[PDB]
């Protein structure tokens, strides 16, 4: 397995019949989540460490007994306040033990977003892709043979604002909670690289009065040069993210192709070229649309028409 | 596998025809079963853990054989009233060990609840969504043709308290223990930091005589410092459900939409617009029916035209 | 895996076309057997394990080797006469050492009785409930047309009472076996706590002339108190089961609902209202009957105009 | 996995279209196959077992090396007849070490007689059950429509004595193993307890002149107090299968329903009423007919007719 | 498992309806991702490591406690500046800890292009490739029943260049890549084999006035010879792939067959020969053309009488 | 698993819907390939093995950590010029460290030619074979009844050595391959027993001027006895494949049966007796049809015919 069961697992595979996530969202969310999960595997992978994550020295007249407890009461004592010193304060002992989970942290809060996507507007969106797909085939249907339903279906989404400021607030969470980590692993990166370095007691309660045990102990973090190294990448993965996620808010400018200019060129359809400014949910689903209906029929037929127009007979002998 | 390996098993999967549980109580009892189990997983995480869950400094003069002795026994004597003394009294060294069999518990007993509906409700709702689905497909098909056998059946429901006892009984147990965990992991995370330590003696038996053992070693029960973190992720979490929970409780209030006015449209239907703000089973129909009908090809006809209301020959040429 | 992996394992998943085991008794044999299970897996989880089972305090003067063989050899003189004292006497030492055995041999032993069920009853049930099944379907499909065999059939079960002998006599074992096991545990919560600790002695044969051994090695047996804790969490279940049990063996007052009035709507059934009181096969039969016809797609249709009559064209407009 | 992993593998599953073995040869095979095989793996399970089979109380001033040779050396010599004493003689020496292949080869040695009968018999009785099965709902057709080939061809299985021989000397081998292996566990739990402990010598060779090596090293088989314990209760079991196999030869007096009595109600019928009580094939086919036959569709119907007999129109009329 | 399961995981899987990648894209893909992963998998096999990644010569006085501590201090030292010396410098030192993720680095960052291409361009290609497919199919059987959309159609293909760019610009990206690591590996195999030396110091904080600790520990990183070796494995394999990659650029060179020729066998075909020496879109869609349509029905039965010609008749005679 | 898994992975499986490899070619590309692979897994396999690949004797003096760092340095020092002697050189130290590897490239040469085929000549190949065949039960169903298109499609491969020189080739280079491996066995067989053991210093750097550590530590490759043992295995059956693949090159007289003659019994066949003895496609293709069309209808009905015949109504009769 080793380092490479991971490449296998997080970068070759999805890890986590309508597309009903854009493929930029996707992908962002994908990232996102999947590569603190990848970071943490490889930060405790037996290639890379040696061992435990913490050792003392402890006096030559110790038996092993007494240093497998300096260690052990040392890896408790990070997060105690009176049983320790550094220089750095007790600060960034917390951040260099806790470092898997609060990795982990931002992977879970990271994906949560995305499922309350799956969650609460999915399934509101689903029907209604479905339904709009269906009558552009019958649209297509009825000029090949040569109500206007869906037209003002289409026409009252023009008139809402409920699904955009769904998936508005969507990316916003995703936005807030990646500038957060950005500013989180920028800190811990800038953390002293000997801070990892600590001074330990056990002269607590019954061992306070010993003459035979040092007042203290220096520990040593070992994991924490790896930690940072990959805090670094991390960092920068997301501070390409950044800008992505950005321009993801400007749903009115990212409609890349006006298909419905392909469906113009049938005489039954209308002048529906609402590629409407104001952030109206009409705008989202034309967003949708041009990731879905790219496999409708009726579009691949008019695609191919439209191209060489750069005719209905022609439908007929294709 | 690592940390990793938690977050694609407890928050990528559910790792617990129709919607027999609601969304809202579907996602309330994930958490709160599924995070403690996440939370024990991580507490024993070899990224966090070092070793032995104690260890106690034996004397320099005592063989590795006898230290072992001295871990193993004190881990014994934590439960065990004559063999011990600390500030804090006994009582949270018993937490301290027993901390992960306390989660689990209340990650079973939070289960048990959806587990009785399951058992208890589900199949004696499922036959009536089905039968209920059904005859409202007919009411739609003899429209469009143009006994009120589901009418009255409703009627019949509307004069009915059974399920929604069960209902109300089921979440009052998932709120009293959720509430009672909260009191606990509030306690525990309160417990001073150094509770962790204890004085521990093998002077019983046979050595209870003998001048080479010291008469206290002292021990620390080194996750403690985890615990008592995570114990303080859980109470926030609940914390956060406890106010869900109480809502699902308004059931008269919770229906979003009064989706028999979308076939208040036909002219078959009749005004059963019967919204009981009497708790009566008709009105917890109404949200599993809300739940399911969302599927059904009547009602995504209908709404269709209910929006465009916002013509009984369009349903033909849709 | 840790703790968590038991909770997916025993609780979230049913790790034991018609019903052949009522639910009652499904539940009550799931509980029975799974329970122990899960206590086993608990009380060796590595979580709460530290390690070995036993440890002895060999003198300082051993090596090593001499003290992995008391701990070994004590764990073999548990179970032998000569080599031990302990006030408790030598009969809880076999408890605490063999106690995952124990819980084990009830498992299985609540098991037997479901298996034989399993095999003795259910292939001879099978066959006749879907023969009455069926026929009550040709009962209803007379009545919407508008020979008495399965009458007769029924007639003569009511004369029988060899299935009914069978499944109470499997209640009854259950009932001796869950009995038993709650006065076991209620005696091995009852031992002393310090009855894990013991005295024991290799100088047997070649070492009893030895002066350089001690007379008497100190032992504890350190998993005794998770044994005892979780010995107590059984019974408090197996306790609660016993009421559920005794309760199983009142059939002729277990019927819910008198399904044949809902038949008796019809023209063509006659009045086998046989809620008989003696304990007959008859009996037996309607509980099955209740726990599976509640899917017959007559059943749904009689029970849906029984209820609005709290008519047989109704029958066809459906 | 623990101790709970062998109840799911060996307990709860069958480990091990026409049934081809009766119910009651099958059941006494798993039970004499999976018994032992469950006992191995529960004498050796990490809950009971703490370490290594054996353990020698080398001298104090031996280096852990040497103590790791004796131990071993040790294991060695419990089958070499020189290097040993023992007041109970060497024999029982080999049984405690061995006893796990024991028990394997008595679990090899009952399977064997099955795995004959599946070869040997089995594909020799398909076809003529197949057929025989076939026939008689040609006659039960042949009735309600109101050549005797089966009638001839069973009147000739009459006359034949070749499958009751491979049957009956399959179970007298399954009667003789179980016999010797009940003769060898009384046997082995009789073994005196202490027979585990036996003196060990590794003066041999070149050590066999070294005075800083003692004469003689006391050794326990620590298992041995485990196998002695699991004998017991495989030598019970065993002890309660010899009368259930010895029932079984007695097929003229095992057929409990004389079945063609219901087919006897046909008119078409003939009196082959050849409850044979000499040990010929055709008794052996009845009762492999009483085991199959129960599915056919012709004995559900006639079993009710004769049920209620206690009319061919009523045939037609089910 | 050992080497040999490498070997059947990354040589004989494919362990990465239409083909849109080319075979010889496909194949220095699958190199030069799946390489580096076998490296870093066999450099870490349990056939050729001996243990510990780093080991160091402690004084003969130090606890094997205080030994361990030395061996993770100076792991943890490698990349820390104040605590080393080297003659080669610090530099070295990191290449020699972290070689394992900057292979991965490479293999993560070759496969990116390809995964590009996935998304970016195969869903815009794949329409495409099925309707000239099937419009080339329609040609044949216009042939045999003896409007030239497709031909308008490539012939407005051949007036773009969209895709090639895609095409290129990920080409461009491996080829960069490629030659990054082909410099990186060139340097590391030049680094002198005694770089895995270095001089580490603990004499930092409390241990800085110790006088019995040395002021210098000499370490060495063990397996620093096995990734030597491997990295010249690497760095042949990829100077093997750049003339390959580089031929991918040559797309208008690289067309092997002028298929067209065998369709201008049939009268309805047009003198398409668009071998554009122009990068322009249509003459890549000739490469996934000759990819894929040796699978369509009418080049199988066309390219045999192509051949044979080295009649029209012949093809309704096949 | 043990051994026995790998007889099991290895030996009784094909590890690696026409046959487009010949019998012969497989057989030898499925023992070449994976012979080495078993031998790896056997040279390692925890039977054999003891432990570490290599033991230093470092004096009494020294601490178990100076100790590991003997052993663990001279593992690296095997191949490093200046820290070792030994009386063969330093050469064969490579070949036994890196034994494995060279086995597993080996294994990895000898897959790739085969792997070649299955990319290069495999798909030109699969579609002439479906082709041919179909044509041939055409000219079977034509006879019955009683143009020559493969008639002239085969002669003209007649005329061509496209594909019957990559096929050349590919043996060629396996040839070549074994052949230098059973040249590297014979001398790597041949290295003297005792090169298994060296001498080796750590007096480098720091501790260069150190008196108190020997000048030598003796050292030995303990795995070199099975690695030396099982070269002879492979040897001795690549010496039995070289015959073999050398009869692989006179394709014209592999042809086993002239299966041609069989259809020559048909009036509508002709004299295509095309056993070219020169090396030219359609002698090969003759190889791939024998390995095929041994499935083909009109095959398996004209060699009945033509054996007997050692009557055309007969085809009729069958």
């Amino acid at each position: 397995m080793a380092i490479a069961h991971l490449a296998t697992e997080y970068v070759f595979s999805d890890f986590l019949g309508l597309r009903l996530e854009l493929a930029v969202d996707k992908m962002v969310t994908c990232i996102a989540v999947g590569l603190p999960l990848l970071l943490i595997s490889l930060a405790f992978a037996q290639e890379i460490s040696i061992g435990t994550q913490i050792s003392c020295f402890s006096p030559s007249s110790f038996s092993w007994a007494q240093a497998a407890f300096v260690d052990s009461y040392c890896w408790a004592a990070v997060q105690q306040k009176s049983s320790l010193q550094s220089e750095s304060g007790n600060l960034p002992l917390w951040l260099h033990k806790f470092f898997p989970y609060i990795l982990l942290l931002f992977a879970i809060l990271l994906y949560l977003p995305a499922l309350f996507w799956r969650f609460s507007a999915a399934p509101h969106l689903c029907s209604d892709l479905k339904f709009i797909m269906e009558e552009l085939d019958k649209v297509y249907n009825r000029a090949i043979k040569a109500y206007p339903i869906v037209e003002q279906y289409l026409k009252t989404k023009k008139n809402s604002s409920h699904l955009i400021m769904k998936y508005i607030s969507c990316r916003l969470v995703t936005f807030v909670v990646i500038l957060l980590a950005c500013i989180y692993l920028s800190y811990y990166f800038s953390l002293s690289s000997l801070s990892d370095e600590f001074l330990c007691s056990i002269k607590s309660g019954v061992l306070k009065n010993d003459s035979t045990i040092p007042d203290r102990f220096q520990c040593k973090l070992i994991a924490v040069g790896i930690f940072q190294l990959l805090s670094l990448i991390n960092l920068i993965v997301y501070a390409l993210l950044i800008p992505v996620v950005v321009y993801t808010f400007f749903i009115p400018f990212r409609q890349k192709t006006d298909i419905l200019k392909v469906y113009e060129i049938l005489p039954t359809f209308d002048v529906l070229h609402f590629k409407s400014e104001g952030y109206n949910d009409l705008s989202l689903y034309n967003l949708f649309l041009e990731e879905n209906i790219s496999e409708l029929k009726s579009y691949k037929c008019l695609k191919v028409l439209e191209n060489i127009k750069s005719p209905m007979l022609l439908l007929t002998n294709l």
